[PDB]
């Protein structure tokens, strides 16, 4: 079990150290900190790309999303799925916890 956080540059102030301090106050280690620098040539939607490929077995993934996390097909449902297949867990700010398990626990 492991202290992993989803974040992404939304503003061009300081985002991604407000996203950090947003996960490390949710309850993430700063060295698991997979933001996103959206702000470069162009978007950057990698952190859940390499998060994918660093969650353990049953580890933690909070997400403090202070803007959205994606509307469209299934930004926020893939990954979200990919994690469940791991048997990882995916912690939301919104209220601790978001689907842990949603079919018969």
């Amino acid at each position: 079990m492991r202290l992993f956080g989803y974040a992404r540059v939304s503003t061009s102030q300081q985002s991604l150290d407000i996203q950090v301090r947003a996960l490390k106050d949710a309850g993430v280690k700063a060295n698991r900190i997979f933001t996103d620098k959206a702000s470069g040539s162009s978007s950057d939607r990698k952190g859940l790309d390499l998060l994918r490929m660093k969650v353990e077995e049953g580890d933690v993934i909070l997400v403090k999303k202070l803007d959205r996390l994606g509307r469209d097909t299934a930004d926020m449902i893939q990954l979200i799925k990919e994690f469940d297949a791991q048997g990882v867990s995916i912690r939301f700010i919104d209220d601790g916890i978001s689907t842990d398990g949603e079919m018969g626990k």
